[PDB]
């Protein structure tokens, strides 16, 4: 069945570029097969020899070919998983049954805990989505075709028409330029994020809640999940996160907020007419009777011809139609208003004619529900009306609440300008104590601070104008104000002051972001110091949110040390919040790759310390993970399934708390790990030199994924990207070798204690299992090839030292997990792209192959390329395809 | 499996009204089962005895119960047909294979004939759709649930959720008042008609054409059906037919035209953005390159924020996106313009900014197609772009072309006013010759006729204003001007003159409607006389359309005589058109019931005389048949399948031409049939008396189906309705008895010749088989019950005389067809509703049970009922349910 895609695609490839090129692709496939089988490193050079001969256009076509074959492999894998799972006729029903049987927990406990449980998924425009959207659509169509084929209800002509359809959709994908020729704007990123709503999420949320209802009825709970119960929520960073991204201007934030609002208004408006058609009963309460009579009083006996259906005054015979007709009116005016507000700078549509409240909208629908229940129509109410209720109470008037993020130093620049212009000193030079006292006096005082005439920089005006934009817009359109590089209470209070002073009517919550290891180590002390300020603790209203980054922690220190310190951080932050009687909700800035704290979602949730969630969780979804977890109905369902099940279990089934011997052991082990890590990534003076040569790191910016224009000073995303492309995964496994070897060295019974830890402590089991997965996706022969082709003859043994540690570390990992179904194959295509990337990198870093209308062939697609005509496109294609095969970019 | 619906519904009925009422329904079901089995006529009285006891509300609930059970039976029947047909893994592929094998016809002949073949389906608002739209939606949902259940890929929770869904949707249907409490407006009728487009037809047409492409490729024709080839078209009468309907005002016609136009604009606009997303290639011709560069010149470098997607100026890298982006612009302005034109009386949107031409729209899409084909992307072009092309070239800028119909006497009134005010005589009093000469002189003259100061009546102004409305609106929004009661060329020329004189820029074609038997007999002479006028023959442009009604023909004369005369009519009209070198297309005003020329569509097409279609057919779809043939994907497909296959076969496989002995035989037989028919329906002086008592005819108007406010002088629709409700079907079989008996009486070998005719002449075979079907749906015991309960003791034997002829005629029918799978059952429910209708009719026509806030029970739903509180609703429910069970109203 693996042969199928190969057959169809290679048929199309021959129909588009001839037999010769299809045969050469087949040869590369056979050599790669002999490599992923026999594992002879000579086969790699044997393959590269074939790659050298290729014409400039032909090499582009070859990279294209293995790239699209990898994408098709991803789609076939998704289809086979969905069907192999569906033909069974963690998991929600299994989780409930286990919670009853294992832990003696009762159904009403599960229902109660589930009612008060919340999972806030926030989508980010982090530049990790390699495939352009124009091609993502084509992928969606193709997986639709392959899903309809993998079935036994095919009627011959339907199968033939799906054959023609899949053929033309493959041809369409292959006929599009996969290379973004200009990087996107923030608005484009927000569009790409929000596209999953009016395609999957919007109908996916009600379906998921309905399934939860079914499971609860399978436990004996006739009651239903409350429509207003916030089991899942969505936030966004698209257009809000401006940290290190000057292209996210205030006007961008206005744009994305008006945008999302208009999308919501449109969706509700498309729903409301069909809901009106269904609610055709004539029985209601005295309550709904009175209200419908009220609407029929001010019924506006008019033509009302702007609508298509129900343009006549709705008779009181059908009262639900009266009320929902008013809901339609306020929806029409909401949509037209947001459309004008976005299109122009203003609208003449009266605000009293629109829905301004989150639940001005909800009130009429709530009334319809109470009516249906009172009159015995609870089944009818638990249908389209319940779907609509959940959609309103989940997506609100603006599909997602937007977060704003900014680095603390910009707020410090603003405040410094304010104190200098006020001739009272320099806020920068002030100590922490002084800043706290001053900020407190201004927060409690009633006199305005700065004025119209405050001297501002483009930066200072940028942040001040973002606050004014926040003031101008509706409060339910925003989420949290996240402070990057937060260290002291003064950083938070500076934001509270700048908000109040910029006349922010309803100021949004402030949340510090601790991402570097130094800041996570001292985070509990800082949060406690903030809670110590009574003025802030009284306004925080017993609830506080603090963000915990995962990307940069494992970059400057070891991955093991970073994970362990993260656990410690969560644990002591919970201790602080409990100490101050504040409900702490922690915001996990997790990535897609394990190097940035990624991995299976339920494993990451299980690896959190116990009693740190408590029915309140907040997790980012990094760009590419949006597509990974919401591009199909089944994917979206399995996602919300995984999240809510993991949280509920972590609430009722606490993970084991570590024994003290395991605490001290992991402290020592973390010391050894960090020394081992910084030994090779910072102490070695030639390391940065070897890195910029042996990995394709420098070329990452050429993909134009995001809108954002030494090794300590680079972003974590291309850091994990470089070692993932070369399939070496250094930042994933580095410290573990020396850590384990030192722990068995110091004591031999520590081997028995490691074996003890792997079989009982969830955090350790997950950590080791993840490292084992990453080893299952690695091959040091690739890094050897990159060294032999790109690293100077001098520090060749350096990489071999690394290659040593790799295997050494792997030997230890399986020794702790106690290890020693036949997918493979895709590594053949991946290998071909690896060799192509190495040799292409060699030809790129040369002088001979450098630079000193319409397009009708692939070579004319890059006319402004500093490198040789056909080369740059080939390199970008290699990165794209290798990323697709590994199902991870950075 | 029949027991399933009974189980589920009766469970809901008990959950809504208690065990007692469910048990009484079960009793009625058992008595009806003993009647449809043992056929004891005592069982009917045994059942009515049980019906008498029922409380006023309970009888309403019982009629409701059997009505909804009948509807569910219809839905289960449709699902079982669709699945029983789908599990085979006439018909298009079979028709092609038979055309090749049987008749030696070649593939290119089939393709050529298919290219030049057209089928114009015109939807009518004829008041035959008994079920209100608010309930039709619920039926659609229920059949969705039942279709998803009748399958073996149910995952337990999915099956349970569909259980809950079907339960709540049944409860929702049963909780709606099935009774239209006010009759609709014409605009509502047009909405109900057009709803099938933005739900089924719009996506159904491209799918059907794709299937035709598949079959052609299964015959060896790699070529595809031309996108602009008009294989199927749609016209409408909704808002245009004003014959005897004063509520269809000119403003109504304006309304329905602007309406349909705005619907089309909206649909195209929703399609165009996704099409833009797919066409992401970069290869085009020099042609499309030049045009896309042209658009990019006037690209309007602006924000363009009123759109959601592609608000940035589209780069020339993707030229298809440039062109389709312009198509999006002109679509947006088309939609906004039609929306303002409808909402207000005017729009400021410039006409040059919109699509004004039928193929100004088509030009850019045609260019995109040529581009894709030239660059080797013909598979991509034959996908969404081809679907869109076919949608444009099939639905145009206004989903349907509207017909206008008016009785000739109104045009005569207008012209008479014009000649009297001009003091030149009285057009009414003028002979035909004089009218022809005068109309001709005015048509060829250049001086205006009437002026602003012409004295007009509300009628005269009605028709004149309809012509002005036609002048104000776009020409591609209208179809034909059909003349009711057309007898002479002067009736047509009067319309041509009134059109030209009302400044109708592009005058629409005029078409006479011959529906009464007298007019069909003399139709060929009249059409020939019209073609004799050289002035008209030169402007008709070799093409002429003439309408042929089926409703009234079988009402004043026998059904047999009417059918036979229809055949003769078509045949001699073709002779006339061939004699004048005019391409004649005939417009068949067929109904849903056989009494109005209904029946299976392919049988009706086979029963047309040979060489009378010639790749041009026009058929009405009477109100209820719209739902019957377009409420589901499968239904719509089977419909277009049936029509196009039947026409193609009737083109390449001509039916046998009747032998002359069969001609004379059918002439005699028709004489005997007409005498036998008028003997009982017009000669009998007490017949009208017996009819107004033994049938529920008088009560038809109580259903409020349409917007239209002796027996010779009634409409054919309630005429077939009355004898269909009583399941006697008098107008279907009346004359056949005496006809056949006289033909075997005059000659004994005429029995051998009848046997000869049934096995070789398609018209006769279809006629007899239809009569046999109608007998398969009849039961004289019902008519006996109606007589015994409602007809006075006096003329009881009269009905028995009819009951005699019934059986006698049936004996003859099977004697010609040579006759002597186990569905039945539904006749049990139908029988229950029959008895209920009879006894309820008896209690309605009395004095004791006559008349001398909100609603919280069924009895308060009719507060303005001249009859007893619970009675009228029960009667309407009986008519609705009986109509549903027989799958025919009138």
């Amino acid at each position: 069945y693996d042969a199928l895609l190969l057959d169809r695609f290679l048929d199309i490839l021959q129909d588009l570029h001839g037999e010769d090129l299809r045969e050469t692709v087949q040869e590369l496939y056979e050599h790669s097969a002999e490599y992923e089988g026999k594992h002879e490193p000579k086969k790699l050079e044997e393959l590269g020899s074939v790659l050298t001969s290729l014409d400039p256009g032909d090499s582009i076509v070859i990279a294209k070919a293995f790239s699209h074959m990898l994408n098709l492999a991803n789609l076939a894998e998704e289809v086979q998983i969905a069907y192999r799972r569906r033909i069974k006729k963690s998991d929600l029903e299994e989780t409930f049954k286990k919670l009853v049987g294992d832990l003696n927990k009762s159904p009403e406990e599960i229902f109660d805990a589930l009612k008060n449980q919340t999972v806030d998924l926030v989508l980010t425009a982090h530049p990790t989505q390699s495939v352009r959207r124009s091609l993502l659509q084509k992928h969606g169509r193709i997986r639709d075709c392959l899903a309809q084929l993998y079935a036994k209800d095919i009627t011959p002509d339907d199968k033939q028409e799906l054959d023609e359809a899949l053929q033309r959709e493959i041809q369409a994908a292959f006929r599009t330029d996969e290379i973004k020729r200009t990087p996107p704007t923030p608005q484009d990123e927000m569009r790409a994020g929000m596209s999953y709503f009016h395609e999957t999420i919007w109908k996916g949320v009600p379906k998921f809640l309905r399934r939860v209802d079914t499971a609860l009825k399978n436990i004996g709970i006739e009651e239903r999940v409350p429509y207003n119960a916030p089991l899942i929520q969505f936030s966004s960073w698209m257009g809000g996160d401006r940290d290190g991204n000057p292209r996210v201007t205030p006007e961008v934030t206005r744009d994305v907020c008006l945008l999302a609002r208009m999308m919501a208004a449109t969706m509700y408006f498309n729903q409301i007419e069909d809901l009106m058609f269904e609610m055709s009963m004539w029985r209601c309460n005295d309550e709904l009777r009175a209200r419908a009579d009220e609407v029929h009083a001010n019924s506006r006996k008019d033509a009302a011809k702007h609508y298509i259906e129900f343009w006549k005054s709705i008779p009181t015979t059908e009262p639900y139609r009266v009320i929902l007709g008013d809901v339609r009116d306020k929806l029409y005016h909401t949509r037209e208003r947001a459309h004008q507000l976005l299109s122009n700078g203003h609208s003449d549509v009266p605000v009293e004619a629109t829905f301004i409240n989150l639940e001005q909208f909800l009130e009429p629908l709530e009334l319809c529900y109470r009516s249906l229940c009172s009159c015995g129509d609870r089944p009818i109410a638990d249908g389209s009306l319940l779907d609509f209720l959940r959609q309103v109470s989940t997506f609100g008037l603006s599909l997602v609440r937007l977060d704003i993020r900014q680095e603390s130093d910009r707020h410090t620049d603003v405040l410094d300008a304010i104190t200098t212009h006020l001739d009272i000193g320099s806020y920068r030079e002030w100590s922490e104590e002084r800043r706290q006292e001053w900020l407190l006096s201004e927060l409690s005082g009633k006199r305005p601070l700065f004025g119209s005439d405050l001297p501002k920089t483009e930066e200072i005006a940028d942040v001040l104008d973002t606050f004014h934009v926040i003031a101008e817009l509706p409060a339910d359109s925003f989420g949290a104000y996240i402070i990057s590089m937060a260290t002291a209470p003064s950083d938070v209070l500076a934001v509270e002051l700048l908000q109040r002073e910029c006349r922010v009517k309803q100021p949004l919550r402030v949340v510090p972001l601790f991402e570097k290891l130094a800041d996570l180590e001292a985070a509990p002390a800082a949060v406690a110091r903030l809670f110590s300020v009574d003025w802030y603790k009284n306004r925080i209203n017993g609830k506080q949110e603090v963000m915990i980054g995962y990307s940069d922690s494992g970059k400057d220190a070891g991955r093991l040390s970073a994970a362990w310190q993260l656990y410690k951080a969560q644990e002591e932050l919970v201790k602080v919040a409990k100490e101050y009687g504040v409900k702490l909700t922690m915001f996990h800035g997790r990535g897609g790759t394990v190097g940035r704290g990624g991995g299976p979602t339920h494993l990451a949730i299980l690896s959190q310390p116990p009693d740190t969630i408590n029915g309140s969780l907040r997790v980012t979804v990094q760009g590419e993970v949006i597509e990974q977890s919401f591009s199909e109905e089944h994917l979206c369902f399995r996602t919300l399934q995984r999240f809510t099940a993991a949280t509920l279990e972590h609430g009722m089934r606490p993970p084991i708390s570590p024994k003290p011997e395991w605490r001290a052991l992991l402290d020592e082990m973390a010391v050894v790990a960090t020394e081992e890590y910084r030994s090779v990534v910072f102490q070695e003076p030639r390391f940065v030199e070897y890195f910029r040569l042996a990995t394709p790191e420098l070329e990452y910016g050429r993909m134009n994924i995001g809108s954002r224009p030494g090794i300590e000073s680079l972003r974590a995303i291309p850091w994990i990207f470089a070692w993932t492309q070369t399939r070496f995964h250094l930042p994933v496994w580095l410290g573990f070798g020396s850590a384990i070897r030192h722990v068995i060295e110091k004591d031999v019974r520590n081997l028995h204690m490691l074996q003890d830890m792997y079989q009982h402590w969830p955090f350790f089991r997950v950590t080791i299992d993840l490292i084992e997965m990453v080893f299952a996706k690695g091959d040091p022969g690739i890094a050897a090839l990159y060294d032999k082709l790109l690293v100077s003859e001098e520090l060749w043994p350096f990489g071999e030292k690394l290659r040593a540690n790799f295997e050494e570390t792997k030997k230890l990992i399986l020794q702790t997990a106690g290890h020693k179904q036949r997918l493979r194959l895709r590594d053949s295509y991946i290998t071909t792209l690896n060799v192509c990337q190495a040799y292409t990198l060699k030809r790129i870093r040369d002088p001979s192959y450098h630079v000193t209308k319409p397009a009708k062939e692939l070579i004319e697609l890059n006319p402004t390329s500093e490198y040789a005509p056909g080369l740059e496109d080939t390199l970008i294609l290699t990165m794209k395809g290798i990323a697709a095969g590994l199902q991870n970019t950075g």
